[PDB]
């Protein structure tokens, strides 16, 4: 068993996100095969229902680099690599190529915990969203130089403290997931937004833009990749067409 | 409901600027199947006459990485993402991979408005474009780096009080939008020009690219995407033959 | 009408430079549909005799991401467009991708003129190119940093006038034309030369590297293209075998 | 003769990973050939017994650039050659690109040897891998810029004393080895790892990350390379469906 | 009359390097075109025995942008280039994607020459190249900054009498060539090596890295080719099964 609720809450989950693009030879694929390719998705995720978590998300007509992405977590890496392994020899999967992945794993609170940061923390832990269902995803890998790992713990703790201010005013507009990466993957972070308000998402990060903390970032973005939430079948639907 | 010149001036409103590029494989379509390429546009156009507002400018022979590109504006970026995901299934769309894509949000003045800067304001807004309708479009994404951002509100105000200074002159030649970006996509804005006249478009960036502000520029192009201005039926009938 | 002697000599022209590298399948076009394909470019500089002044280079053979490139020089953008658009309608351009395109206008002296520099001016002027018909080819972009920029046009043209002390002495050697760029392409300049003499010619930019100029370069080749001149007919004759 | 027991604990052993990524061709090869591939690499493998030592890893799934990599070690770089020549004629071989190949070498200790560093260098020598087989392998090049191979040898002595510190304590988890490069590839290292736990992988990095060495790295990952342990036509096998 | 002794040893000789990688479909050419395609590479190089000299070099197994690549020397450039443009309608070349191109000039001592250095112009003059007739090549692109280009001749002469001093006694181990490139390429030098110790080579390498002339390049390697020598019919006799 893995519950949905108690996966995203816990730490040693490991996210595995995976940008795909389709190939042009996906629209010679007969209109049959492909109406049959949300079905076979929809049929592989439950197959691994006990294995991993699986999210889809719709980049088409959004971004250069990736027509949909999946978002795994596991308990287990090598059991995300499995899934990963059976989507791409799914019809969908033989026909788009990967143009991005990242490995991460969660962890316990760093620096804005109940024993670092307590009055922070509560903030944190007791906010809640508020409002219509996100429909925007945004998923953002994050590298910070030698420099700032070079600072004290104690310093980055304040620069960290700084990071949690101004921003947990837009936890009622936007959910929010830090996955760790350094030394598994090309990034110190993944972080992952749903939100519906992307108005309020820019702002939030001119926000964190403005603090000293950015000054140390190497990596924030690149790719920056906000796509639309809709259900795995759904999202595998609308690339059919 | 959507007029051309209400969306165009209101704030909240999504840009999705879409360079595409032919694929070899389209001269081998056949003459006649091509040629009615640009009706099959025309026509969701008008299909999403009330979703959003389509722009087309040919780059053909002036751009490395397209030969086309759209300007949509939206309401919804979801209704963005449709239109575009639309466009990549028709005759034109099947021939063509995305090379860039840069998403941006219309806002308010931060700036040069009434309350923070007057003088210069009305300057701004009580001035019009004059002479030979533009026959050229160029679109060029910018990005400010971390120490910009840390600047306070009344430093970065100085400098676009410098960057306003000597660019007002060049309204009667050039016409602008401005697209926000960060944390959306990978850049911190979209710019947005039509001239007649190139020279005096590039007398402008020079003026720009010789002010303090210039020296924070990590993206300030890549792509500089400049192409030339026709109704988008007459984009289809170009690329065709 | 466009007299080479005139167009070349004149402000406010147009250059358009565009490095095609030739498609494997081009080996598999019948050896004669090839060899007559240098008929129909030809015809097509014949056609557009009014329009544009064309040139062709021969780069295969020297350079990784081109076969060939085009110069096209204009009074009007536009037309230069319509001309390249109209190449890669041909046999030849059906058979190549595009693989580099810099834009650029021509203008008056900014640094070394009558008024400003005198004596520079007066040497440059009067300063005429000897020795055997330039076999070579090379066209290098250029861009300057925020930091070049933003120093004051005294201090600019010190150094303008610094660049040009050891070089006048090349132009019994080596023939140039200067086009510009900011916020046409992703440079501030295109430089175009004509050498028979690439030992004379690699004196000549070290003799550039070594001044405070070089300093604020951040684009000063990439790509850094030689080719060989050729007549147009005969640079397709000779990609043909 | 090629003991694994003794090449791997040797210095003057070539170190040649080569990263593969199917192309999608391969999806077409009839199920019976592909089904045939894993033999014909253990063949191959076991052809080699006596000049080259193979090692075969699985990343699909969890890699963009790769879908499986080798690790060579070789006494004789031209034997790791030959047998890399050979598995491309492969039926795999002929259906992959190469994406990544580090040339290393292994060398005596520069550091943490007894003269140098005795303390330490007990510590490194006699301590002792625990618990679990690996599953995970990860595979990092590493580059210094000017600036540290610039310092005297005391200075750098000092840097690795204060890498080794906290990290010797990692040696119950995870397993090493460090090749060497500078002059021969594009880095300064290629580090190997085998692990079982990722978290303790990801904390291993992180006390690294927050050293004064880190300040010299101009390359550390890029790629950061992780896929999962398994005998060399397990990995075909597992490609092949 | 070219012969191979003078050629490598006198000024005013251009060097063209150029890396090749096999597309897929060469697997697919007849065995049998294949095999005759080595006998066509040695019958053009006797047909250029007057033009060019020509070498060519295994990469395929130690590189992932190359399986071989040329060196070309010529009194003319453009004999270079006929040379290598007639070599890509061969049966390999056409089935041969160009991957990297080095175009170089010969030139006199700038430095460790008699007149300015002559202790170490001895030193270096006198030891020669004993040991095994040379397995391996190595190419190594090289470019300084504009600092560099811009200290007085009087400190950058300093600078490699630093750097020669610790590579005199790799005279006997490894075999050198520098060709020019400022303004003819896309970097300052072309560094060409024959050596049987990739240990030693790494040790030298090591060596330079660790002077303050290493903290001026901005291109030292990227890429750094490493190969092996053999007869070019054996070359693409290696390549042919
Ligand atoms: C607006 C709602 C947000 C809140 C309440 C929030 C809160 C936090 C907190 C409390 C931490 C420290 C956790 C720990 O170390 O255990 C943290 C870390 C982090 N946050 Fe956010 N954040 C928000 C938005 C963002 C955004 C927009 C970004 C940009 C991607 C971001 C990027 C990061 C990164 C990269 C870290 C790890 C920093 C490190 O490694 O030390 N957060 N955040
Ligand atoms: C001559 C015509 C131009 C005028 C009158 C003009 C004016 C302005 C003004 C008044 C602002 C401040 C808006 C605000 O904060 O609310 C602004 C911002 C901006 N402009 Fe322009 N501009 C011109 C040309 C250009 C050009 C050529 C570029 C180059 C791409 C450019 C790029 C930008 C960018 C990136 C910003 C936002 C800066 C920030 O985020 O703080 N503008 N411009
Ligand atoms: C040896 C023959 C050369 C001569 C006589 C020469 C002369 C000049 C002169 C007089 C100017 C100023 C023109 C003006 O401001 O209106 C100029 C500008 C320039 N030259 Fe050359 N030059 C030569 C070679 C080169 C070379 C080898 C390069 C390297 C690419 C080069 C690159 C440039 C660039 C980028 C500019 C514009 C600088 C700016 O934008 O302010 N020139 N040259
Ligand atoms: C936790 C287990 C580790 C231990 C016990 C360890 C230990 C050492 C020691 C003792 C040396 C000096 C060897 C010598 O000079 O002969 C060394 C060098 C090195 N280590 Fe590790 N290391 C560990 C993990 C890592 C990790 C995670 C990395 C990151 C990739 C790494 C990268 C390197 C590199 C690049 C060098 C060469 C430094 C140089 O060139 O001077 N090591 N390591
Ligand atoms: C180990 C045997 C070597 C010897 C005997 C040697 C010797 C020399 C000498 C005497 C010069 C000055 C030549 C002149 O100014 O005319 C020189 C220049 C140069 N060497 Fe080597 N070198 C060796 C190895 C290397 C290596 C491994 C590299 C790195 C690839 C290298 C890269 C260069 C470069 C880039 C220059 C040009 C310096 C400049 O442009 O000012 N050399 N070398
Ligand atoms: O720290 N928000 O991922
Ligand atoms: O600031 N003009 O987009
Ligand atoms: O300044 N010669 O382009
Ligand atoms: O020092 N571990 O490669
Ligand atoms: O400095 N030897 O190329
Ligand atoms: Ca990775
Ligand atoms: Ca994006
Ligand atoms: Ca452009
Ligand atoms: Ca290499
Ligand atoms: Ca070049």
């Amino acid at each position: 068993k893995i519950e949905r609720g108690t996966i995203l809450t816990q730490p040693g989950v490991f996210g595995v996100f995976t940008m795909f693009k389709l190939r042009p030879d996906w629209n010679k694929v007969p209109v049959a095969e492909r109406k049959g390719a949300a079905e076979e998705v929809k049929k592989l995720i439950e197959k691994h229902k006990d294995n991993v978590l699986v999210d889809l998300y719709l980049t088409r007509g959004l971004e250069t680099n990736s027509d949909f992405f999946f978002r795994i977590n596991a308990y287990d890496l090598a059991k995300a690599q499995t899934f990963m392994r059976e989507f791409r020899s799914t019809t969908v999967g033989k026909n788009a190529d990967v143009f991005e992945t990242l490995v991460g794993v969660t962890k316990p609170l760093n620096y804005i915990s109940k024993d670092k940061s307590p009055g922070l923390n509560a903030g944190l832990s007791s906010a809640t969203y508020s409002g219509p269902a996100p429909r925007y995803v945004i998923v953002i890998p994050v590298k910070k130089n030698a420099e700032w790992w070079n600072m004290s713990p104690e310093e980055r703790l304040k620069e960290m403290e700084v990071h949690t201010t101004p921003t947990l005013a837009y936890l009622v507009n936007v959910k929010r997931k830090l996955y760790h990466s350094t030394g598994l993957d090309d990034t110190d972070f993944i972080t992952y937004f749903e939100t519906d308000d992307l108005t309020a998402f820019n702002n939030l990060m001119l926000s964190l833009a403005q603090v000293k903390e950015n000054k140390f970032h190497v990596r924030w973005g690149s790719p920056t990749t906000l796509g639309t939430i809709h259900s795995p079948e759904d999202v595998i639907k609308a690339l059919a067409d």
